[PDB]
């Protein structure tokens, strides 16, 4: 009669709350310095830049902005994950219904409503880039509002799956955002919220090593801001040999 | 044939690696400012200060230090958790054996070995406060060393369960550390690594609310630094009514 451990941690624990408040505290102080001293590089990778040699879209004189994934980055999908725990169901038809009717069972990630208000008081535009469907743009706007995250506008501050022909790949939308804003901070909970190059090929152990590539490792808490998600997605993969390296194994007596 | 989801995330994913590098990046920049401008308050709560009215031990002119929990804060216990996933076993006799023989199956939390080296290059003493047993101080010293975390000394930079008569409660050891150092940063993965007042009474929902108390919320990423642990401990508690609030519930059609 107890929910899955990952949901206990993410939705129930003070540990996960404190972890989330830490990320937004670091984001806010990073944005503050970039508002006082505008950078030369934005936080979005340039097209053609690989994970083995990263390079970024220039900041120029474009208006300052911050980009956020929606689900489990700024908004907790409590209603849907409650259904998953009750049912045991990955059901795409249930999630499509959730995208349309879930606006009254969402909550802000701890500190996300304060963080969004402070960014707008600093003159920084808040842009959402999410893989919710374009056809559900309006209920998504209402759910973001009910979570205390402000007013999103499709095509200006809200970009959805199907706005282009790239599907779940977010690089296209990131390039569109970077072409009109100078993004000084980007938040996410899965690595695809920072670059599609983490996905569509690399193995579980390769993706983990890629985060420690020196030009990439410098971004974490310093441009790229991460929130916890041990409940679903690209972080919950791999067999025994990819989770526990063979030189670090041990047996009880 | 796949490990538990929480271990997939924590030990296998790039998401958890990036989350950990973000915490240490924020810690390093926080310590840098406190070395340039010594604060008046240390980061350890004073005795008698409650979570409803926090107050801290003064910094004074004491040497600067940073305090870390060991397990899943700076050191990953890969060997033991591999055994848990293989077995399904919470076995105190197996963990006691792990405390004595696990020095060759540990790894640093991503960024922890670099973070520890940088702190010592800045002149900041690295102090470990862990609930491993006092009688296992020497194999614990060797495991910390094999994880690339430097040289710990029992009673000077390493404080263990049983060093006083308080058991798993860490407040006593924190007061001893704060009496001789000015702790400018403290890292942990469970709330008991910051104050015993989060435990020994408060419910799952109360502990989560306590992290958002205003004087407490300001500490996260700004003195108190958190690392992820969805595998075991005080973050994996609660029934359905404590994980999913009743005003945020939803049912698929
Ligand atoms: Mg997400
Ligand atoms: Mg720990």
């Amino acid at each position: 009669e107890t929910p899955p451990a990952g949901m206990q941690y993410l939705y129930g624990s003070g540990e996960a709350s404190a972890l989330s408040l830490q990320a937004y505290q670091a984001l806010l102080a990073h944005v503050a310095a970039k508002v006082k001293v505008r950078p030369a590089d934005s936080v979005i990778l340039a097209e053609g830049a690989g994970l083995d040699d990263p390079r970024f879209v220039p900041c120029g004189a474009k208006p300052l902005a911050a980009v956020f994934d929606v689900d489990e980055t700024v908004m907790l999908n409590i209603g849907y994950e409650y259904h998953a725990a009750r049912t045991g169901r990955f059901d795409t038809a249930a999630w499509d219904a959730w995208e349309r009717t879930g606006e009254a069972a969402v909550a802000p990630v701890p500190g996300a409503d304060r963080m969004v208000r402070a960014l707008r008081q600093m003159g920084v535009t808040v842009v959402f880039n999410t893989n919710r469907a374009a056809g559900n743009a309006e209920p998504t706007v209402r759910a973001i509002k009910a979570a205390g995250l402000g007013d999103a506008v499709h095509g200006q501050t809200l970009f959805l799956s199907g706005d282009d022909a790239m599907g779940s790949r977010k690089d296209g939308r990131r390039a569109t955002i970077a072409a009109r804003y100078c993004v000084i901070a980007m938040g996410g909970d899965q690595l695809g919220d920072f670059s599609d190059l983490f996905n569509g090929g690399p193995s579980v152990t390769a993706r983990r090593a890629a985060t420690m590539q020196p030009a990439i490792a410098q971004m974490w808490g310093n441009g790229w801001f991460v929130l916890p998600n041990p409940v679903y997605g690209s972080g919950l993969k791999g067999g025994f040999d990819e989770v526990f390296p063979l030189d670090k194994r041990w047996a009880a007596p």
